[PDB]
């Protein structure tokens, strides 16, 4: 029962970073003759941690890694964009409980300014130099479809709304 980890945390990321998806728990371990399978098709990596560098479109996908004698990871999917903000999410559905974190990320990792986060068209929270919003333990309340809006360079933008779901 393996488990497919990603670093960093965001599985939706612009178009050109990178992202590294360990084939299991923490990066102080390591392993050989592993599974990659991107959208299905085999992959041609081995190593345990199969990185990706500057993304591409084609990046995004759904991924999974098996060894020798077990079954197939539950599927990751990794979405890449183009665009002046985009909402992250370390998970896209969470357990009540557990911890949530959103990040409003600018492109090319520039700055952004009097960033707001909003859940179901509400204002929620508001800062001069950005900050990530978390949450510890989660309500159910917290489900909702949050978007941030924040001034680049020296015009404002808008993200594209994200859907988060927590379950108990
Ligand atoms: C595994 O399956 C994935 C399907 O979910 C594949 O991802 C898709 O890949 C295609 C090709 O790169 C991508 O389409 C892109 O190509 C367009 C023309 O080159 C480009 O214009 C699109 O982007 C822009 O245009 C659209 C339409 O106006 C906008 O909506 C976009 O926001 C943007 O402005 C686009 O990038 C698909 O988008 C992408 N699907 C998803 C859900 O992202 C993987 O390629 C496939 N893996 C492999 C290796 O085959
Ligand atoms: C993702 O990882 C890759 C690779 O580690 C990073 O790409 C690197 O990007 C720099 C540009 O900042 C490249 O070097 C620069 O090239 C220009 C022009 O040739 C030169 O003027 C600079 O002085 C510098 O040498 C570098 O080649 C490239 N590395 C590789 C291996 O391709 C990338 O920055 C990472 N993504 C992010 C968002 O950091
Ligand atoms: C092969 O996988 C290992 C992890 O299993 C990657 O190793 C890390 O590499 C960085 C430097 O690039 C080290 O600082 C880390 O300590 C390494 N971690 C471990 C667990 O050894 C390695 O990058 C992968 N190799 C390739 C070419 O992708
Ligand atoms: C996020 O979820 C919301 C609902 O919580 C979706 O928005 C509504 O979806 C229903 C589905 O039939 C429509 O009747 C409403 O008109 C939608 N409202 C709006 C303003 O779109 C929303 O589509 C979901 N977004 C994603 C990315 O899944
Ligand atoms: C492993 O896969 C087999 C079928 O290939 C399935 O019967 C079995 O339940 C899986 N292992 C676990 C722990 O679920
Ligand atoms: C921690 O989570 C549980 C349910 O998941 C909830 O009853 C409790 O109030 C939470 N703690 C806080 C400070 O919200
Ligand atoms: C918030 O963004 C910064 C980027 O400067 C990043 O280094 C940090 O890990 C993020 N914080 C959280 C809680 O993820």
């Amino acid at each position: 029962k393996p488990k497919v980890s990603l670093n960093p945390p965001w599985n939706r990321i612009f178009k050109g970073e990178n992202v590294t998806l360990t084939c299991n728990g923490n990066n102080f371990f390591e392993v050989s003759s592993t599974k990659w399978f991107h959208n299905g098709s085999l992959s041609e990596e081995t190593n345990s941690s199969l990185n990706i560098v500057n993304a591409k479109f084609e990046d995004s996908g759904e991924y999974k890694c098996q060894h020798q004698q077990v079954n197939e990871s539950e599927p990751v999917y990794l979405e890449v964009f183009s665009d002046w903000l985009l909402l992250q999410a370390s998970a896209e559905v969470v357990m009540e409980g557990q911890p949530l974190f959103l990040r409003c990320h600018g492109w090319r990792n520039w700055d952004v300014y009097k960033v707001i986060y909003y859940k179901d068209g509400e204002a929620l929270k508001y800062w001069y130099e950005n900050h990530n919003i978390s949450i510890t333990n989660a309500t159910v309340e917290d489900s909702g479809t949050y978007y941030c809006t924040g001034k680049v360079w020296q015009l404002d933008y808008e993200s594209e709304p994200l859907n988060i779901t927590v379950i108990k």
